[PDB]
Protein backbone atom coordinates (compact mmCIF):
# COMPACT_ATOMS: atom_id res chain seq x y z
CA UNK A 1 0.00 0.00 0.00
CA UNK A 2 1.25 3.93 -0.53
CA UNK A 3 3.04 5.27 1.64
CA UNK A 4 2.23 9.61 2.28
CA UNK A 5 5.02 11.32 3.50
CA UNK A 6 4.86 15.61 4.09
CA UNK A 7 7.56 17.62 3.88
CA UNK A 8 7.41 21.42 4.90
CA UNK A 9 9.46 23.57 3.68
CA UNK A 10 9.67 27.91 3.86
CA UNK A 11 10.57 28.70 0.24
CA UNK A 12 8.77 29.76 -2.76
CA UNK A 13 7.96 28.47 -5.98
CA UNK A 14 10.98 28.33 -8.41
CA UNK A 15 13.26 29.09 -5.64
CA UNK A 16 16.44 26.88 -5.64
CA UNK A 17 15.55 25.19 -2.37
CA UNK A 18 12.27 23.94 -3.92
CA UNK A 19 13.69 23.23 -6.97
CA UNK A 20 15.46 20.37 -5.11
CA UNK A 21 12.19 19.06 -3.03
CA UNK A 22 10.51 18.82 -6.48
CA UNK A 23 13.54 16.36 -7.49
CA UNK A 24 13.58 14.64 -3.87
CA UNK A 25 9.83 14.26 -4.89
CA UNK A 26 10.27 13.27 -8.56
CA UNK A 27 12.96 10.70 -7.60
CA UNK A 28 11.04 9.06 -4.66
CA UNK A 29 8.06 8.03 -6.82
CA UNK A 30 10.46 6.89 -9.28
CA UNK A 31 12.42 4.58 -7.20
CA UNK A 32 9.35 3.09 -5.54
CA UNK A 33 7.17 2.63 -8.37
CA UNK A 34 4.60 4.81 -6.64
CA UNK A 35 4.45 3.59 -3.43
CA UNK A 36 5.95 6.09 -1.86
CA UNK A 37 4.49 9.42 -2.38
CA UNK A 38 5.99 12.83 -0.94
CA UNK A 39 3.51 15.55 -0.95
CA UNK A 40 5.12 19.37 -0.67
CA UNK A 41 3.94 21.77 1.42
CA UNK A 42 5.90 24.81 0.48
CA UNK A 43 6.10 28.68 1.02
CA UNK A 44 5.18 28.19 4.54
CA UNK A 45 1.70 26.11 3.98
CA UNK A 46 2.47 24.31 7.16
CA UNK A 47 3.82 26.74 8.87
CA UNK A 48 7.24 28.88 9.39
CA UNK A 49 10.72 27.22 9.10
CA UNK A 50 10.36 26.90 13.17
CA UNK A 51 7.13 25.68 13.43
CA UNK A 52 7.92 23.36 10.59
CA UNK A 53 10.88 21.87 12.26
CA UNK A 54 9.53 21.97 15.64
CA UNK A 55 6.41 19.53 14.30
CA UNK A 56 9.21 17.01 12.52
CA UNK A 57 11.51 16.84 15.69
CA UNK A 58 8.00 16.29 17.70
CA UNK A 59 6.34 13.76 15.17
CA UNK A 60 3.70 15.19 13.65
CA UNK A 61 5.53 15.90 10.75
CA UNK A 62 7.72 13.39 8.73
CA UNK A 63 10.01 15.73 7.22
CA UNK A 64 11.01 19.53 7.27
CA UNK A 65 13.72 21.79 5.99
CA UNK A 66 15.19 24.76 8.16
CA UNK A 67 17.97 27.20 7.03
CA UNK A 68 21.29 26.24 9.22
CA UNK A 69 21.22 29.35 10.96
CA UNK A 70 17.30 28.89 12.45
CA UNK A 71 18.74 25.08 13.31
CA UNK A 72 21.10 26.76 15.76
CA UNK A 73 17.06 27.12 17.57
CA UNK A 74 17.54 23.56 18.37
CA UNK A 75 21.20 23.24 18.94
CA UNK A 76 23.94 25.36 18.51
CA UNK A 77 26.63 22.98 16.95
CA UNK A 78 25.11 23.88 13.79
CA UNK A 79 26.92 27.29 13.89
CA UNK A 80 29.76 25.84 13.26
CA UNK A 81 28.46 26.65 9.46
CA UNK A 82 27.55 30.72 9.67
CA UNK A 83 31.16 31.64 11.09
CA UNK A 84 32.81 34.41 8.69
CA UNK A 85 35.33 32.56 6.35
CA UNK A 86 35.20 29.37 7.44
CA UNK A 87 34.32 28.21 4.05
CA UNK A 88 34.66 29.71 0.62
CA UNK A 89 33.12 29.31 -2.90
CA UNK A 90 36.40 27.76 -4.38
CA UNK A 91 36.46 24.64 -1.99
CA UNK A 92 32.91 23.75 -2.00
CA UNK A 93 33.12 20.20 -4.18
CA UNK A 94 35.35 19.16 -0.99
CA UNK A 95 32.98 20.27 1.42
CA UNK A 96 29.89 18.25 -0.28
CA UNK A 97 31.96 15.12 -0.21
CA UNK A 98 32.58 15.68 3.53
CA UNK A 99 28.89 16.22 4.21
CA UNK A 100 28.56 12.76 1.61
CA UNK A 101 30.69 10.20 2.70
CA UNK A 102 33.39 11.96 5.04
CA UNK A 103 33.73 12.15 9.00
CA UNK A 104 31.68 15.70 8.95
CA UNK A 105 28.44 14.01 7.78
CA UNK A 106 28.66 11.44 10.23
CA UNK A 107 29.46 14.01 12.89
CA UNK A 108 26.27 15.87 11.89
CA UNK A 109 24.25 12.53 11.63
CA UNK A 110 25.05 11.90 15.60
CA UNK A 111 23.83 15.59 16.34
CA UNK A 112 20.80 15.44 14.70
CA UNK A 113 19.84 12.06 16.46
CA UNK A 114 20.43 13.58 19.56
CA UNK A 115 17.37 16.25 18.89
CA UNK A 116 15.24 13.41 17.43
CA UNK A 117 16.09 13.62 13.58
CA UNK A 118 17.74 12.31 10.27
CA UNK A 119 19.37 14.19 8.18
CA UNK A 120 17.75 13.77 4.21
CA UNK A 121 19.39 16.72 2.38
CA UNK A 122 21.57 19.09 3.05
CA UNK A 123 20.70 21.63 0.25
CA UNK A 124 22.55 24.71 -1.02
CA UNK A 125 21.86 27.81 0.09
CA UNK A 126 24.79 29.75 -0.71
CA UNK A 127 26.80 33.16 0.68
CA UNK A 128 25.51 36.06 1.46
CA UNK A 129 27.10 39.03 -0.02
CA UNK A 130 27.08 42.66 1.11
CA UNK A 131 24.93 45.15 -0.89
CA UNK A 132 23.77 49.20 -0.27
CA UNK A 133 21.12 51.30 -1.61
CA UNK A 134 23.48 54.39 -2.23
CA UNK A 135 26.46 54.40 -0.96
CA UNK A 136 29.46 53.09 -3.07
CA UNK A 137 31.28 49.87 -1.38
CA UNK A 138 34.55 48.26 -3.73
CA UNK A 139 36.80 47.79 -0.47
CA UNK A 140 36.71 46.90 3.20
CA UNK A 141 37.13 50.46 4.50
CA UNK A 142 33.69 51.51 2.67
CA UNK A 143 31.86 49.16 4.80
CA UNK A 144 32.64 51.13 8.08
CA UNK A 145 29.71 53.11 9.44
CA UNK A 146 27.06 51.45 6.98
CA UNK A 147 23.89 50.63 8.73
CA UNK A 148 22.90 47.26 7.55
CA UNK A 149 19.97 44.80 7.96
CA UNK A 150 20.94 42.01 9.61
CA UNK A 151 18.66 38.90 10.62
CA UNK A 152 18.44 37.88 14.48
CA UNK A 153 21.56 35.09 14.32
CA UNK A 154 24.39 36.54 16.94
CA UNK A 155 27.04 35.87 14.25
CA UNK A 156 25.51 37.96 11.57
CA UNK A 157 25.33 40.92 14.40
CA UNK A 158 29.29 40.33 15.28
CA UNK A 159 30.39 40.21 11.77
CA UNK A 160 28.40 43.65 11.02
CA UNK A 161 30.18 45.25 14.32
CA UNK A 162 33.66 43.50 13.59
CA UNK A 163 33.47 45.44 10.02
CA UNK A 164 33.04 48.91 11.95
CA UNK A 165 28.98 48.54 10.34
CA UNK A 166 25.96 49.78 12.40
CA UNK A 167 23.90 46.52 12.54
CA UNK A 168 20.39 46.65 12.74
CA UNK A 169 18.12 43.39 13.11
CA UNK A 170 15.16 43.81 10.73
CA UNK A 171 12.38 40.92 10.09
CA UNK A 172 12.42 39.92 5.95
CA UNK A 173 9.46 41.66 5.21
CA UNK A 174 10.15 45.09 6.74
CA UNK A 175 13.45 44.64 4.94
CA UNK A 176 12.55 46.88 1.55
CA UNK A 177 10.49 49.60 3.46
CA UNK A 178 13.57 49.79 5.29
CA UNK A 179 16.20 50.32 2.35
CA UNK A 180 13.22 52.35 0.56
CA UNK A 181 12.90 54.63 2.95
CA UNK A 182 16.68 55.17 4.23
CA UNK A 183 16.65 53.46 7.96
CA UNK A 184 19.83 51.00 6.92
CA UNK A 185 21.90 51.82 4.00
CA UNK A 186 22.63 48.12 2.84
CA UNK A 187 22.20 44.14 3.80
CA UNK A 188 23.85 41.09 3.06
CA UNK A 189 22.15 38.05 1.23
CA UNK A 190 22.41 35.67 -2.00
CA UNK A 191 22.08 37.60 -5.15
CA UNK A 192 19.11 34.77 -5.83
CA UNK A 193 17.29 36.11 -3.08
CA UNK A 194 17.65 39.96 -3.17
CA UNK A 195 16.43 39.65 -6.68
CA UNK A 196 14.02 37.13 -6.47
CA UNK A 197 12.67 39.89 -3.47
CA UNK A 198 12.91 42.49 -6.16
CA UNK A 199 15.30 44.09 -3.64
CA UNK A 200 17.54 45.08 -6.70
CA UNK A 201 15.14 48.21 -7.65
CA UNK A 202 16.27 49.93 -4.38
CA UNK A 203 19.97 48.43 -4.23
CA UNK A 204 23.31 50.34 -6.56
CA UNK A 205 25.89 48.39 -5.34
CA UNK A 206 27.24 45.24 -4.15
CA UNK A 207 30.71 43.21 -3.43
CA UNK A 208 31.45 39.66 -3.76
CA UNK A 209 31.84 39.58 0.34
CA UNK A 210 31.10 35.82 0.43
CA UNK A 211 31.14 36.82 4.46
CA UNK A 212 28.79 34.20 5.73
CA UNK A 213 27.31 30.20 3.91
CA UNK A 214 24.34 27.96 4.93
CA UNK A 215 22.01 25.28 3.96
CA UNK A 216 18.99 24.30 3.83
CA UNK A 217 18.91 21.66 5.72
CA UNK A 218 16.18 18.53 4.99
CA UNK A 219 15.18 15.81 8.38
CA UNK A 220 13.10 13.08 8.62
CA UNK A 221 11.44 12.55 12.18
CA UNK A 222 14.34 9.93 13.17
CA UNK A 223 11.77 8.01 15.20
CA UNK A 224 9.46 7.59 12.01
CA UNK A 225 12.56 7.08 9.78
CA UNK A 226 13.60 3.93 12.21
CA UNK A 227 9.83 2.57 11.63
CA UNK A 228 10.04 1.90 7.94
CA UNK A 229 11.03 -0.73 6.17
CA UNK A 230 14.80 -1.13 4.86
CA UNK A 231 14.05 -0.81 1.15
CA UNK A 232 12.08 2.55 2.18
CA UNK A 233 14.82 4.18 4.12
CA UNK A 234 16.87 3.30 0.93
CA UNK A 235 14.88 5.00 -1.27
CA UNK A 236 14.61 7.96 0.85
CA UNK A 237 18.64 8.20 1.06
CA UNK A 238 19.13 7.59 -2.14
CA UNK A 239 16.64 9.88 -3.60
CA UNK A 240 18.14 12.76 -1.23
CA UNK A 241 21.29 12.21 -2.84
CA UNK A 242 20.94 12.31 -6.21
CA UNK A 243 18.11 15.25 -5.97
CA UNK A 244 20.91 17.34 -3.93
CA UNK A 245 23.78 16.58 -6.96
CA UNK A 246 21.15 18.49 -9.15
CA UNK A 247 19.91 21.06 -6.34
CA UNK A 248 23.82 21.81 -6.09
CA UNK A 249 23.93 22.68 -9.72
CA UNK A 250 21.06 24.42 -10.28
CA UNK A 251 22.32 26.82 -7.73
CA UNK A 252 25.16 27.61 -9.87
CA UNK A 253 22.92 28.55 -12.18
CA UNK A 254 20.34 30.32 -10.64
CA UNK A 255 22.70 32.64 -8.67
CA UNK A 256 24.59 33.40 -12.14
CA UNK A 257 21.75 34.40 -13.47
CA UNK A 258 20.68 36.12 -10.35
CA UNK A 259 24.41 38.25 -11.22
CA UNK A 260 22.96 39.02 -14.46
CA UNK A 261 19.76 40.26 -13.24
CA UNK A 262 22.17 42.67 -11.09
CA UNK A 263 24.12 43.90 -14.06
CA UNK A 264 21.39 44.40 -15.93
CA UNK A 265 19.54 46.27 -13.63
CA UNK A 266 22.55 48.74 -13.42
CA UNK A 267 23.81 47.52 -10.05
CA UNK A 268 27.74 48.02 -9.89
CA UNK A 269 29.12 44.45 -8.64
CA UNK A 270 32.15 44.32 -7.70
CA UNK A 271 35.00 41.34 -7.57
CA UNK A 272 37.00 42.23 -4.03
CA UNK A 273 40.99 42.24 -4.86
CA UNK A 274 43.14 39.60 -2.70
CA UNK A 275 44.12 42.41 -0.78
CA UNK A 276 40.48 43.52 0.63
CA UNK A 277 39.54 40.58 0.82
CA UNK A 278 42.15 39.50 3.44
CA UNK A 279 41.08 42.53 5.28
CA UNK A 280 37.13 41.41 5.43
CA UNK A 281 38.90 37.43 6.72
CA UNK A 282 41.04 38.88 9.05
CA UNK A 283 38.60 41.57 10.63
CA UNK A 284 36.32 39.46 10.80
CA UNK A 285 38.46 36.42 12.63
CA UNK A 286 37.89 37.35 16.24
CA UNK A 287 33.99 36.44 16.03
CA UNK A 288 35.54 33.17 16.19
CA UNK A 289 37.29 33.62 19.31
CA UNK A 290 34.13 34.97 20.73
CA UNK A 291 32.31 32.54 20.31
CA UNK A 292 34.46 30.15 20.66
CA UNK A 293 33.02 28.25 23.95
CA UNK A 294 29.73 27.65 22.08
CA UNK A 295 31.00 25.32 19.31
CA UNK A 296 33.01 22.23 19.34
CA UNK A 297 36.67 22.51 18.60
CA UNK A 298 36.42 19.25 16.88
CA UNK A 299 33.51 20.68 14.47
CA UNK A 300 35.53 23.80 13.59
CA UNK A 301 38.27 21.42 12.67
CA UNK A 302 36.16 18.90 10.29
CA UNK A 303 35.11 21.86 8.10
CA UNK A 304 38.36 23.42 7.91
CA UNK A 305 39.66 20.29 7.15
CA UNK A 306 37.39 20.90 3.53
CA UNK A 307 39.58 24.47 2.20
CA UNK A 308 42.98 22.70 2.49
Amino acid sequence: KRINIRLAHPMAPGNNVTVGYEKFKELVAEKSNGRVRIQLFGNCMLGSDRVTMEAAQRGTLEMASSSSPNMANFSKQWMVFDLPYITSPEHQQKLYKAIDDGELGKKLDEIAASIGLKPIMYSEYGYRNFVTTKKPIKTADDLKNLKVRTTDSPIEVAVAAALGMAPTPISWGETYTALQQGTVDGEGNTFSLLNDAKHTEVLKYAIDSAHNYSMHLLMMNKAYYDSLPANVQQILTEAGREALTYQRSITSELEKKAEDAFIEQGITVTRLSPEERAKLVERTRPVWDKFKDDIPAELIKLVQETQQ
